[PDB]
């Protein structure tokens, strides 16, 4: 919302973009090694790098629904495709009333760049249809979500190989089930691939482990690399690691409630929870479980017990963390001065709009740009396309073989042991860890995307604080991702 | 494109649909014999009409073109589908910067309905690449074009059996055979209707006689259906026949330069001629080849030794017929009041605004509505699909047939009659008069194309007539071709026994 | 053919899934989240198993084969294919004149369940054709099951994606050589998994290490998971392992011979084989090496020199493992009660009627039910069709890398004690064992199929033990089976 | 490109296996177990050799191209299929005017043998344009390659589940970049595998290190 910043997000995204785009630029120019040099060069830089920043392709529906009652009701959506230096294409599929050709494009670029700083071979794409879900019935939401995968379908909108879309606000594991099934009821009868359509998918149905709870997990791992580092915890001004901070959260879906979950677990206090209703507040903390437990029972996060009724923008609240985890352009230069988080978590997909950003950034709150922190979402829904692709659950072949082997190398270096320690060793029994023992018939699924979502949000992590560093951007951290983003782009489009 | 009175083409083309909408409602409702009578038969017809309505697809498209400089430029591009309820989609391809999203969907739906007024079995579409092509050069233009079609192609918005495009303003047969042979040559490779994929082509790419010439050869028919209907020459004030008529047209591309040439071949004087850069005008009369002429050598119009520079609207010109025949919203509310002519004959696409519509209306001037007016251009391109489809020139397999038949028909009727008049009648040549001796092998595929055209525009001329007096529409000839355009896609989705659940 | 106990195969396995439905109806139903509770919590549950009962596809074919001697000859086949909760659908193809739609329908109901016993994500499916495979010519055989496999291609009953059939009864590896052949000779001529619409493939053509061996290699396995269990050789009254153990084998087919060389590997005596022209027999021991030789140099076990004619039937001979081998139905209420083995091991598809069974109960008689005695074969499959995925074969691009990388490893061991142990140890080398010595460059792919494999049979083994055991089935097995099968199908269908 | 010892080059490497293949043949003979044997047995390992050595298809592109003067150059093409006892078929394109369906011809059934000795799944195939790419400018070679592409797409002679090329002499990362363009953008691009169509290609386009 807010009505004096509300710029448009493709714009807004477009402005990240320029930003990043401008520091690399001198870079960029002298990498590229084209003999004809000079500034041909430099043009050829932002000839391309004017290439990058609109959407390939952005497809528009308009059609029919027959309703429960009876009457004809025409549902109109859109997917916008950013890119396809990466094949296929990526993104969500969201449902409310918001949704814009321009929003989707925004989205949709957005996830491109996202894609880049994570290293997921995917460029950016992005669905929306323009209804508010809780106004239809089961039925009706199925008969859209079907009718919709159709219509992309044809049109080429949707295909393992040219457009996996995914979960977005108001669409979950159920949609996705029903998009993965008229895609492979219909066009996709024959495809090998037919359920690597889509990402998001129930476990069941070609899902992978997490990917639920997974943008949420990554939005942790994100904060904590942060966090845990002494060079932005001294310039912020706190503690390293979780165990002092408190946060609140925008949002109690699936990236807001589990961000709470993986948060509240290793020590920070979950003092208040926002919805699109009103918030609640506790400063001697709120327990993820209980308030799932009473949000699943009552419909609504208010008038839960153990916190009260916080009048006011929870944007607003005092914190360490301030998490954004509902929909776009929420910290604004109308209220990012009072925030009073030292961080802001965007695990909301562009949150904070470039005012925002810069009061932020001479008010010296730390920015994780949702380019880096939600990126666990595609991650995963990379895995779940590859597990879709390889038709195979991870371990499964060669989780006896990794067991055995272990057992003897470990054999090994024991029947070593006491060849030479004759008997003043005696026997020396050498045994897996506790923990060796759970690694010891080799990475189940489960694993995977734990330990792979883990290696990559600190490995981007890196070369973001190595770029902040290198550019002496401090604490604009989106601009080092972009920069990252740009330069990973850039050099697939030249090369 | 003027300001005030520049309504939303989408929107403005709603209008017209809506408002004859509202005249059939009554009528839909009596058809329609559903069971569960009542008023959820109303609302199930004004809920079917709210689905005709939307284009169902609409695709943009921005793409990089190594323009000849080496620079890098990014191109931009849509096209809208407006329906199915036939298939293909069938509709132009425009360039010009006017090219939005809302004018290719306001064309699209136009497209639809002019198909429903002439009986031709496509639903609507039309694309538009949003450059000025007097700014590329013809390599830029053919990379351009073809990287369209590569786009188009690849997300299923061109094929014959999808989505079939043809020329619009400032793409011809030039695009057009890139068009096609970019298609035929990837996705098409092996598709026996590849290069049924667009209509437009060189006749000698798969095009079909007087393509180029057929929308302005319709507006011809067009308007001599409704010149020579006494009933609407009364009301009118004029005169049956092109007689001692006269006319200026908008535009001396594709659709001006042929209504012109069409309407001066049967009596019509053209006393103006428009583009972009000015007009020139004669009371006396401008030659359509002279002009056509001066104007191919020296690229523009302005200057034409055999007339004037006109300074100010030829819109307002003092004739009998104005043909605007350039882009959209030409006639607005501003100039409306000040149009001296008393037919506008609407051979471009939404020239009318919705507001001017109204004045012409109340003026006394009968506006041929573009819905059926420019419909040549579908009606044979249609041809031309059908064409590609038939993978014959017509007549190819009976000529020769039908020259005997026809002999040994008439021989008959001789033979007859020498028998009975042994020889007080002696030999009774029978032979076949100059235009029978024409017509005797049968239709050619020009024949077709000049004989089907018209049929098509009379047949939907006098359905249109029969439609507004049966309404006592009088001139509001637009809302007539709308009510028989929904009565014909409506009766569509009705019989469907649903459309989907 | 028993008549007075020939059950409808596609009833009979009917009866067999409706026993275990009734009795996991209770753990649907509550698992079952449904905010509709009560009983349409019920029929919801017996509507989708009634759903999953009956074959999805039938295609029944007539083609007309040109003999040898150049006569017209109409061939019918069928194909039913029962199950798509899981694409592609897997099942193999039979050469018999038993071969009606009814037994091919059972078959294919067989193959869903089985796969779902063993964690193979194939729906099941299953095809014959109406020949005596002897009265034909290698030519005829080949005109035929190419012109089958044009009929199955065309109308979708064959693909890599959408059903990969394999060897059965009277059908081998050369037979699936040709299926692949002319499928990725035709239609597949562009697929870049042409050779994967097909298992059981000669190894140079896509096949994988033992699949022709997998089977009885896992009713080996099977076997030999419950043989070792004390909780079931204590009910049944034997000893634990293969140690003193004595078995007959109807068939001595694909089957029948691999079962009997693994299990005659690991101790047990086989004392009987039998045919379709009879059966031999020795208490003291067949060796299969031997039967084998004989065997393929006389077309025939009958008159093998270390064993006599016996006359009777194989499945009364005395034995602790009666191993069923050949067709359905040869285990029936007639001869049931006079079997005297006190483990049948179902190799076969479907050997036991469902009365056969009940008095196989009550007599404490342990039946290892097809379903999961016999999926050593689906999941071999599983790996090839997975092979001929992955496009590369086992270990391929990591042999050199693992080698190298588990001596550095050992050399740190090596050199960090020596760094500890200066000379009072001196030089302490660190070496592999013998055994993984051979492990020390990673799983080879036989490797994987023999580990592979037997992780399957086990887990697998041990999900039907904990089931039984929760429902107090004792050694109904079978019902056990079926309610994993069921449990499994199920809760796919979930929209 | 010799004088007095410049044998046919496709026949030169049929001579060197014809040589390979008597050492073997009495090994393939014992080898064949068939009940037929015989001299039915080494007939049909003659048999097999014999089908073995030609290639199994060969496509003889003669294309337009427009130079850059606006000339039209008819550029003349080959891509040789020697075996597809392992599919996809794999080998490289060449750029020289040494290029000859019979050298490109060898150059295949060389590589089928180079993929055997190597143990690498693929039949073998090669690809030349009859072109000196020091006579043709970047923005030439480039309009070549891909159209070159393009005739081979809609033939079946590239794919990454039917043909799959890569660099040689006169071609190398850029061509490749090309190739794999070309395609994925016309004829594959629902295809999961498009990049796959060609290897080569530079590391940012789905190529490997070193
Ligand atoms: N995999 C993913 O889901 C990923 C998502 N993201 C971004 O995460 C954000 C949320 O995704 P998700 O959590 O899945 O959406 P969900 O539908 O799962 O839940 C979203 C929550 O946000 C609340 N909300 C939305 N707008 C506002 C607002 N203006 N003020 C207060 N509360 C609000 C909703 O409340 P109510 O229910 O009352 O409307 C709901 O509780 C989106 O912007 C998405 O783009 C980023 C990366 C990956
Ligand atoms: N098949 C067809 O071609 C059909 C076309 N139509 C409609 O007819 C109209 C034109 O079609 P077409 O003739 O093909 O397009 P063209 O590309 O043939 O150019 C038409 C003419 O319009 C002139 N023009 C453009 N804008 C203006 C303006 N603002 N004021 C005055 N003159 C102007 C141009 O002059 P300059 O070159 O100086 O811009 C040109 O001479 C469009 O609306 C089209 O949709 C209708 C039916 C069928
Ligand atoms: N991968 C596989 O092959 C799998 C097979 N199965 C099941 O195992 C059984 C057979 O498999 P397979 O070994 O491949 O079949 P085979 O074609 O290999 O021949 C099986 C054996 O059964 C014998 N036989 C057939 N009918 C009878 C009969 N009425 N009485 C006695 N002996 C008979 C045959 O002898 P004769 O030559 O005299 O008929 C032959 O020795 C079938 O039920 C099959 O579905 C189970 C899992 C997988
Ligand atoms: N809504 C909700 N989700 C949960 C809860 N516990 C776990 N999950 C998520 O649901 C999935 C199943 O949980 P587990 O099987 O325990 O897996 P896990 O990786 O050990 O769970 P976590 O480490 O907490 O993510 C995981 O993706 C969890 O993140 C819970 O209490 N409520
Ligand atoms: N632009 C332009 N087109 C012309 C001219 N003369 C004829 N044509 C068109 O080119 C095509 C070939 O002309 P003709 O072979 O005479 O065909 P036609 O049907 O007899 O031509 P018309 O009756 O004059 O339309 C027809 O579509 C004509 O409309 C001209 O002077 N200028
Ligand atoms: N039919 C038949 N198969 C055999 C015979 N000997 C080995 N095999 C199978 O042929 C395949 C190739 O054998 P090997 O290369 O020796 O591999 P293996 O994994 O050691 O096979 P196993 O002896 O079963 O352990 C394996 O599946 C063997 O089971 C035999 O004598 N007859
Ligand atoms: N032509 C050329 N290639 C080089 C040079 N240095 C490295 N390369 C190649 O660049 C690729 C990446 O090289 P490096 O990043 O240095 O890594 P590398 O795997 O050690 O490559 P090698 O030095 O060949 O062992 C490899 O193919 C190298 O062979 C060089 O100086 N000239
Ligand atoms: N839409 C999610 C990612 C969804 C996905 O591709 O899995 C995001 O904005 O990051
Ligand atoms: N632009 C033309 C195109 C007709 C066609 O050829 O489809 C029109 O609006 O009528
Ligand atoms: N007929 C085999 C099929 C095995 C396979 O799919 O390879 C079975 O019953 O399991
Ligand atoms: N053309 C090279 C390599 C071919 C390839 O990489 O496929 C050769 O002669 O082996
Ligand atoms: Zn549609
Ligand atoms: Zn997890
Ligand atoms: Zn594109
Ligand atoms: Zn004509
Ligand atoms: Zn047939
Ligand atoms: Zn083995
Ligand atoms: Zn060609
Ligand atoms: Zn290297």
């Amino acid at each position: 919302a807010d009505r004096e910043d509300d710029p448009n997000f493709f714009k807004m995204v477009e402005g990240f973009f320029d930003r990043g785009a401008s520091i690399v630029e001198d870079k960029l120019v002298e990498d590229l090694k084209t003999r004809e040099t000079e500034e041909q060069k430099r043009n050829r830089v932002r000839g391309i790098l004017r290439i990058i920043k609109p959407c390939n392709h952005v497809l528009s529906l308009s059609f029919p629904i027959r309703r429960d009652d009876g009457s004809w009701e025409v549902i109109e959506g859109y997917r916008a495709q950013h890119s396809q230096h990466r094949t296929p294409c990526k993104g969500g599929i969201r449902y409310s009333t918001d949704v814009s050709v321009d929003e989707v494009k925004a989205l949709a670029s957005l996830m491109t760049y996202k894609c880049a700083v994570v290293d997921v071979p995917f460029g950016g794409a992005k669905a929306g249809v323009k209804i508010n879900p809780k106004n239809y019935t089961d039925n009706e939401l199925e008969k859209i979500t079907r009718r919709f995968t159709m219509e992309l379908a044809k049109k080429g909108f949707i295909g393992p190989g040219v457009d996996v879309p995914a979960p977005d606000m108001s669409t979950g594991e159920r949609e996705m089930s029903w998009i993965a099934d008229t895609y492979a009821s219909t066009i996709g009868h024959y495809d090998i691939n037919a359920h690597a359509c889509v990402t998001g998918k129930p476990i069941s149905q070609g899902g992978i482990h997490g990917r639920i709870s997974a943008t949420g997990r990554g939005v942790f791992h994100g904060i904590e690399n942060f966090i845990n580092e002494a060079s932005y915890m001294s310039i912020l001004g706190m503690t390293p690691g979780f165990g002092d901070k408190t946060f609140a959260v925008q949002g109690f879906g699936n990236v807001g409630l589990h961000s709470m979950r993986y948060l509240h677990r290793f020590g920070a206090k979950c003092v208040a929870v926002g919805e699109s209703d009103g918030s609640i507040w506790n400063p001697d903390g709120i327990d993820p479980k209980e308030l799932e437990d009473f949000k699943l029972q009552h419909g609504t996060i208010l008038g839960f017990p153990k916190a009260k009724i916080y009048e006011g923008s929870i944007l607003e609240v005092d914190c360490d963390i301030l998490i954004p985890a509902a929909s776009e352009k929420q910290l604004t230069k109308s209220n990012a001065p009072r925030v009073k988080a030292k961080i802001i978590a965007e695990g909301a997909n562009g949150p904070t709009t470039p005012e925002a950003d810069k009061i932020f950034l001479e008010r010296n709150i730390m920015v994780i740009p949702d380019l880096y922190l939600n990126a666990g979402g595609v991650t995963v829904s990379y895995f779940e396309w590859l597990k879709n692709l390889n038709h195979v659950s991870y371990g499964r072949l060669t989780f006896k073989y990794e067991r055995d082997s272990n057992y003897h190398l470990l054999m090994s270096v024991q029947e070593s042991l006491e060849r030479k320690f004759g008997k003043h060793g005696g026997t020396i029994p050498i045994v897996p860890t506790a923990e060796f023992q759970d690694r010891i018939s080799g990475a189940s699924e489960k694993d995977i995307v734990h330990s792979g979502l883990a290696y990559t949000m600190e490995r981007s992590a890196r070369q973001i604080m190595r770029t902040a560093m290198k550019y002496n951007l401090g604490l604009d951290l989106r601009t080092a991702a972009y920069v990252n983003a740009i330069e990973k782009v850039f050099r697939v489009y030249n090369e």
